[PDB]
């Protein structure tokens, strides 16, 4: 059992999930995947006064004020107060939902983040940043609230998806590239079978030196591969993998990145099996990154003109 | 202008409100009533990029998510960011709903509050409780979230119903009895009228100090007359107001209040017109509260059967 501690709260828990121990009432919150898959294994070590259990639809449509008013009104149902928790069972937008909805509970409560997906463990169950989606945008209406305790297990990942698992696997790299050499190295010579206990440990340590703009690698043209397919096409980390390679494109272009570096990136993304062919944060290194800006539109499109 | 300092995030700006420049766009939320009477007094000397207006309709009843949802909505309208700024110019209804808007909007964004309830100045103003009413009670959904800056100008309560600002008044009293000794002397010597600023700096001050039980002052028993009532004879000063007399007759049977002391309280009500007729925090003397917890059912039904 690992335990990366912050400023200066909490405790992240790596390993296999221990006995929780509770004095208050507690509400649980899943999605209809997680909750007949690993519900059985949250209710095996939970002891508290009262355990009540609320589910949302799975989805990322799901992430919305009526999903968000179902968590606060099964907390008022089970008249939870000020001394309450609510636990957070899913990937990143249960997560999301259910800090922000502990949040805004009697002025704010505790909550704990046991994240499922890949990306959760990564990156969303750490920062305390919550939210939920509006018909302006997304993550536009939420608050920061940090979490109690982080449980991270890696039984949780067993049953994912592979295309769900490899989306998660584009965001290791994404974070790699501009902040861990180290993490680079690793995932250039060692299988991740052998060592995903150590990638994740070495992923939520630079999310947790982080806690910002650097993880929005590969975001900025991700977002465009998006809002032109729509939706139908692409998991956010596959649109991240051809957002990275659109990004390394305008890097190389910029000066910023060599050819050498160039091709380093899309090797690894190629080692795992992440190039996509279709159809603002760049790196200034492997295990670094900048921040640009006013860059000419005539450059964008020369960038844009790989397709790719 | 004088100006209270708090500790260190915001000052307080008690008089003549100044010119508020800003270099950010700035939305201001105000109710029907206090639109068409103070909003041209915020207009006249506020300076900004781009100034909007949102207006609920006046009522307690209005203080929900319908009306919060509007909040929001017309901020994305006007294209409202992380740097934005909200104002809020009305009691504390709406200070309370822009406060929680401003929290959630963005993951939260700066507010400047411009009380002009005579209620909101002394106690809705300085604490950072904000928030709105559910089907299941009242605040029980909202967030703390601390101002930008507080503007206090008394022109404001010369508007106000004689009803609304002597419930006001019982929240002065109550802060008074149970904290300052030196304001009960004030109030029961001086007319309101001569010395309104100097009341409300002691008032503020007294806030700022407790920032917390003790600020619960008749607010035990006056739950319970406004549930009993449906919230539909009274004002929340009213109840207060008949709530102090109860805690009152149960620190006089425990010999916390003299009958001299008892009759002090009383009689400072009776100057501001709060005494209504029947049918946890009592104040130790003047100036001092004390906390009592376990006290005999048979001593709280002998309170009750309205004697004294
Ligand atoms: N700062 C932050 O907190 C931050 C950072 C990154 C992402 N996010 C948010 O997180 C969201 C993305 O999260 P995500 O990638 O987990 O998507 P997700 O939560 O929707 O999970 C993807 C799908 O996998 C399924 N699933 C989850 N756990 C499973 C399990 N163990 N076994 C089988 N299936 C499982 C779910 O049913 C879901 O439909 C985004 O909406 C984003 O806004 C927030
Ligand atoms: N901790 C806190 O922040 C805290 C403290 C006290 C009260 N509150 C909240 O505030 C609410 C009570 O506030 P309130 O007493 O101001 O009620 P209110 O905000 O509803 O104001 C009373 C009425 O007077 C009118 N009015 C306001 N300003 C006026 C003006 N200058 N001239 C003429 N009319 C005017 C309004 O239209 C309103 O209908 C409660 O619901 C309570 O939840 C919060
Ligand atoms: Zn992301
Ligand atoms: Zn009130």
């Amino acid at each position: 059992i690992l335990i990366p501690l912050k400023e200066k709260n909490y405790k992240v828990f790596l390993g296999e999930l221990p006995e929780i121990k509770l004095k208050q009432k507690a509400l649980i919150i899943s999605d209809s995947i997680v909750a007949g898959l690993h519900l059985p294994y949250l209710l095996e070590r939970l002891k508290a006064l009262e355990v009540r259990v609320c589910v949302i639809e799975s989805g990322e449509k799901y992430k919305n004020f009526h999903s968000l008013e179902r968590i606060l009104n099964n907390a008022f149902e089970m008249q939870l107060n000020r001394h309450s928790l609510m636990i957070a069972l899913g990937g990143g937008v249960i997560s999301d939902m259910v800090g922000f909805a502990s949040s805004i509970y009697f002025r704010g409560i505790d909550f704990i983040n046991i994240p499922t997906t890949l990306l959760a463990q990564v990156d969303a169950s750490v920062g305390g940043k919550t939210g939920i989606n509006t018909p302006y945008g997304k993550n536009l209406i939420g608050s920061f609230h940090q979490p109690k305790a982080v449980y991270m297990d890696l039984a949780f990942l067993k049953t994912l998806e592979k295309r769900e698992f490899q989306a998660g696997v584009a965001e290791i790299i994404k974070m790699a590239v501009c902040f861990d050499k180290n993490l680079v190295e690793r995932l250039e010579t060692k299988d991740l079978k052998d060592c995903l206990e150590e990638v994740i440990f070495q992923s939520v340590n630079i999310k947790a030196q982080v806690v910002r703009a650097g993880l929005n690698y590969g975001h900025t043209f991700g977002h465009a591969i998006e809002k032109e397919t729509d939706y139908e096409r692409f998991l956010h980390g596959e649109a991240i993998a051809i957002g990275m390679r659109m990004a390394n494109d305008l890097a190389l272009s910029l000066g910023m990145l060599t050819l050498k570096e160039y091709e380093r990136i899309e090797n690894l993304l190629k080692k795992f099996d992440l190039i996509f062919h279709y159809k603002f944060i760049l790196p200034k290194g492997v295990g670094a990154f900048e921040v640009a800006s006013h860059i000419p539109k005539e450059t964008i499109i020369k960038v844009l003109e790989k397709w790719h």
